[PDB]
DNA sequence: GGGGGAAGGATTCC
DNA sequence: CGGAATCCTTCCCCC
């Protein structure tokens, strides 16, 4: 089985560009103001230039501006990236049926009955980064392998405008000299259990006891380890459907007034509902951030599609469910509509 | 005992 | 910052 799987270069700071091109050879980095004092929110993602820095995704976009005072800051325009996005997806599809779309900027695509050799998978790689380049130009990533996990490290690896394959002989030294934080799915929290275990790389995780591997990591993450480890693991590629639409947003300062958050509570449902389209859920999640962070939410099912007067009013008494078995602050207040009526 | 859900939260990654 | 998927634990009803 062959795996390639593109993931486009720093996204939504490439689209600025190639949308105005004065921008390119310069520091752009690409942000998500929240809007509680100037210049709050954090950075989206940076191009290279930026990169260079520290200035990349996640930080504050106050310390991007403290490395980086001159560089060119623009607010996220996710609708814009989504579409050029589909469109290079459609580009994808006319190398293969078998298509599974992870996410707003990256594909796996199992071309097993497209090629034959690692030889011609490479070279259909090319022809795939050329065909973007030349028709969105916008260059991407592109990562082949036996699998989706490890097509996915050799893109990471071939990171930016890069093209690498894994074969398995490679596949095997990884698993015995890859870090194991560097596998997909292991984040910090797991990561630091796997040390604590005596766990380091894929390898070891054949050393230990799997009730004991379970126990520390769960059944899942543990079973999902060890057939990687085992060079067994081998989930096909199939298309992904959305199973939740939602909305979050950050309020103008704390609070546990009722009336004072509604507002904020039914924008983020008028805007859940416009995103919505013709889905209807049957579920309903209201979601709050109290002020130490952390975050609480309360929901409900029904047996039937939800209605926006539904909506409404049941996510009213789950924020009041909310606010009375918490006593903190809430600062960012949303909801998440689910379990889809199709 | 164990199947089948639902609710709330933990993790992970884009 | 904030969108969203998967998996985990506890709680429940029920034969
Ligand atoms: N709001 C927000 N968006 C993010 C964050 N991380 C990534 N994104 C978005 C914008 C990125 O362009 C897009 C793809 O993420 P990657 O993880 O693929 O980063 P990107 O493509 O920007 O850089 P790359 O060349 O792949 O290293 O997802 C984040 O932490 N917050
Ligand atoms: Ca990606
Ligand atoms: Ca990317
Ligand atoms: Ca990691």
């Amino acid at each position: 089985m062959i795996v390639l799987f593109v993931d486009f270069d720093y996204f939504y700071a490439q689209v600025e560009e190639v949308l105005n091109p004065s921008l390119k050879g310069k520091p752009v980095v690409v942000c998500v103001f929240s809007g509680r004092f100037e210049d709050s929110g954090a950075v989206a993602t940076a191009n290279y230039e930026a990169r260079k820095f520290g200035v990349k995704a996640g930080i504050p976009i106050v310390e991007a501006k403290k490395i980086l005072p001159n560089a060119v800051y623009l607010p996220m325009r996710k609708e814009v990236y989504q579409q050029v996005s589909s469109r290079i997806m459609n580009l994808l599809r006319e190398y293969s049926e078998k298509i599974e779309i992870a996410s707003i900027d990256e594909a796996y695509l199992d071309i097993s009955d497209k090629v034959r050799d690692y030889r011609e998978a490479y070279n259909l790689g090319l022809e795939i980064k050329n065909k973007i380049l030349e028709k969105e130009k916008i260059t991407v990533t592109v990562g082949i392998s036996k699998n989706k996990v490890f097509a996915k490290i050799a893109a990471d690896m071939a990171k930016p405008n890069g093209i690498k394959v894994i074969d398995d002989e490679e596949v095997k030294r990884l698993i015995r000299e890859l870090d194991i934080a560097d596998v997909p799915g292991i984040g910090n929290i797991t990561a630091e259990k796997l040390k604590k275990l005596g766990i380091n790389k894929l390898v070891d995780t054949l050393s230990i006891e799997f009730d004991k591997l379970k126990g520390m990591i769960g059944e899942a993450k543990a079973k999902y380890l060890i057939s990687l480890a085992r060079d067994e693991y081998n989930e096909p590629i199939r298309t992904r459907v959305r199973k939740s639409i939602g909305r979050i947003v950050t309020m103008k300062r704390n609070s546990r007034n009722l009336e004072e958050i509604k507002p904020y509570l039914f924008r983020a449902i008028e805007e859940s509902y416009y995103k919505l389209d013709k889905r209807i859920p049957k579920a309903i999640h209201v979601v709050a951030v109290t002020e130490d962070l952390d975050i609480v939410s309360r929901g409900r099912t029904f047996p039937h599609g939800i209605s926006k007067e539904t909506a409404y009013s049941e996510s009213v008494k789950l924020l009041q469910k909310i606010l009375e078995e918490d006593e903190r602050k809430i600062r960012e207040i949303g909801v998440r509509f689910s379990k889809f009526i199709e």
